[PDB]
This record gives structure tokens, sequence and C-alpha cells, in this order.
């Protein structure tokens, strides 16, 4: 059985940096009263062999868009968030909602976001004929907040990311002028642990906390 | 090979960590908008590929961080040293400053693995001092540390330059570290084959000017 309160067990959760920045604060909040003695540890999906690890029990849950997890895996879609345009509050030019015209007038900071749901936007936009001035290109999102705060660069980020960054770095978000598809976040677990007490508990909590 | 900042459309490739990226880029991009408007910057992880072979070939112009691996054939410039500190939210009910070594072991922690970096040697340093922290949460990198501390009572061991980028934005505060940890020497790197490369020298000196304490 599983006693969430008395549990000393450790859960290993695979997620991206966007998902980690979004899920972790609220989860650690909820676990404070529900499961004060358990331990959480996170990894990047790409960090190794997600497939083979979730199956052996090394990874308990995976989060994000993971087309590679098909056979042997259940998935419970949590929500969708769309792409927004982020720039600093007191930007001299930027307006909201930003027009597609100004979007290409301004300079950008682009996240490669290689091998995630967000690495797709770069080609989606260059195929749409939308040419940008990437003054800067970084692999991940850790510095997007600070960079937008000190410059006149604009960025295309997941709306969940802006949720965590708007107030802290004094930024404004705009509905994305481009026709960008929604990015779906799913809850993944292996069939082997479909009826494992612990796994059902944690994944039910994720649903309770983050399901739209 | 001539380099003219005002009209150059060149692309420099910079290797740095998540912390370095967060610390260096904002001031850098702010400076370039006024000095090198048309050049492009691209960052990568030092651990993502063959940094040595990349810097020799010229696919990577500069490297920032610890990088004890780069020795012969690499020029090196010190920028600054900074220490580890305890970071907790400003309205934390227990945490004080300076935090005692006793309280440090009674509060619940959020640890960063920081694998294959200097910041990943911390956990072992504390263990060997007999300090067994309550590791309630462990994450691979630093990105979420700010938000996590903002909404919890967890405390974190973090590089001072990182805490600086987080204190005001996330309503946090720091304490000098109760434990004996060394400080962190952040250096600038460039291969020998580009000591006389004007474009490389130029950007190189901008780092010295902007970042050397």
């Amino acid at each position: 059985s599983f006693d969430p309160f008395a549990s000393t067990r450790t859960f290993n959760l695979a997620m991206t940096d966007i998902g980690e920045m979004y899920f972790m604060p609220p989860l650690m909040e909820a676990l404070a009263q529900r499961a004060p003695h358990i331990q959480i540890s996170t990894l990047r999906p790409n960090a190794g062999n997600l497939k083979e690890d979730m199956e052996s029990g090394a990874v308990d849950l995976a989060l994000g868009l993971l087309p590679e997890l098909q056979t042997g895996f259940f998935q419970r879609r949590l929500f969708r968030h769309r792409y927004v345009c982020m720039f600093r509050k007191d930007h001299p030019s930027a307006k909201s909602p930003m027009s597609l015209k100004q979007f290409t007038e301004l300079e950008h900071v682009g996240v490669v976001a290689l091998n995630t749901g967000h690495g797709e936007v770069d080609g989606l936009l260059e195929r749409a004929g939308i040419k940008r001035r990437m003054r800067l290109v970084v692999p991940h999102f850790i510095a997007i907040g600070p960079i937008l705060h000190s410059t006149d660069l604009i960025a295309t980020v997941p709306q969940r990311f802006a949720v965590r960054c708007e107030v802290p770095f004094g930024l404004t978000t705009s509905p994305h002028p481009a026709k960008l598809p929604d990015i779906a976040i799913n809850l993944f677990w292996h069939a082997k642990y479909n009826r494992d007490p612990g796994n059902m508990w944690l994944r039910q909590l994720f649903v309770e906390l983050f399901s739209e």
C-alpha cells in the first residue's frame, strides 16, 4: 500500500525547464501537508533513456510533449498553453496586442529548445515567411527573463513561462501575432506502474493540481 | 579577418553554463545594442560537444566558467571569484542571516545536481563535514530555484552571482554560508589560434571590461 503521509519514498519526475519551473513550486506546496516525508527529484527527458528508465521504475512520471512515448505508456493530457510575445513593461516600441508587422520590426532572443515541443516554433515561423532578427540565440529559457528586462529584445515563449516571469522581471506579454499551434502537456506513466499505489497517488495529484 | 563593430554582421559562439548565461547575457546584450548593433550572439553548454576541438577549429569563439579541462593551447583571463550562499525567501519564518551551521541542518533543502560543473561538488563537500541535509527536492539545474524558494520554506546552496539575479525579482534574501565551501573562480577562455584575431580580441575585451571584478 501507499501512505502519502508516512511515505519516505523518492519520486523521480522527468520534465523540461519550462515544466519544472511551472510544476515544482505548486507541487512542493501541496506535498507540504500531504506528504511531508517523501523526496522529489527531477531530470530532463532528454537526460538519458526515458523510455527504458520509466519502464524499470527509475523514472516514475514524465511531463510535456513526448511523441516518442507510444507503446507501453499511458498518457493523461493536462493542459494546453499557447505561444505569447514577451518584452519588458516599459519597452519604447512594443505594444499589446503586438502586430505581425512590428513583430518582424523588432529584434529577438530565440530559444533553440532542441528536442522539445518548443523547438518547433523556429521553423513554423520561417516557413510562414516570418523573418526575424535573432540578435541572440540560447539553448534554454533560464536567462530569457533577465535578458528581456535589460534590453529591447522580444521573445516567443510558452504562456506558462510568462506566468512565472511577468511580475518578477517586470515584463509584458502579448497574444502572438503569428498563427502558432497550441502545445499540449501530458502526464506520462508506464503500464507496469498503472496500478502501483504510489504512482496512482502522485499522478492523481498532478491531475488535481494542473488539469484544465 | 578585420573586425569593425559598427557594421559587422558576424556571429560569435559562446560556451557557458546556465548560471553564466543568466549572468553574462543581459549586460552583454545591453552593451552590444550600443556598440555592435548587427553582430549575433549564440550560446551553448560547455559540455555539449568537443569544446576543445570546437575552440581550435573556431566553431566556438569563447568559453566562460571553471573548465579545468582547458590547459595547453588555451589562453585564460580571470573575471571574478564568488562564494556559495544560502538563499531563502525574505519572509521565511525560520531562516536567519547569518544562518548558523545548526539551523542549516534543521531546515529542508532544495538541491541542484549541477553535474559536470564546479557547483556539483558541493553536496559531497557538505557530507564529508558530517552535515546530512534534508534534501526534500533535487533538480538538475538552477532555473526553477527562484520560483521554488518564493513559494516554499526550502533553502538552497547557490552561487552568489546567481542569487543576485534572483533576490529582487523573486523576493528572496541571502545569508553567508555557515559551511566551509571554497569560492568559485569564473574565467574567460580562448584558443591560442585566435589570440591575434581582431574580432575575438574585441569581444574578449568587452567581457573583461564588463565582468572583471
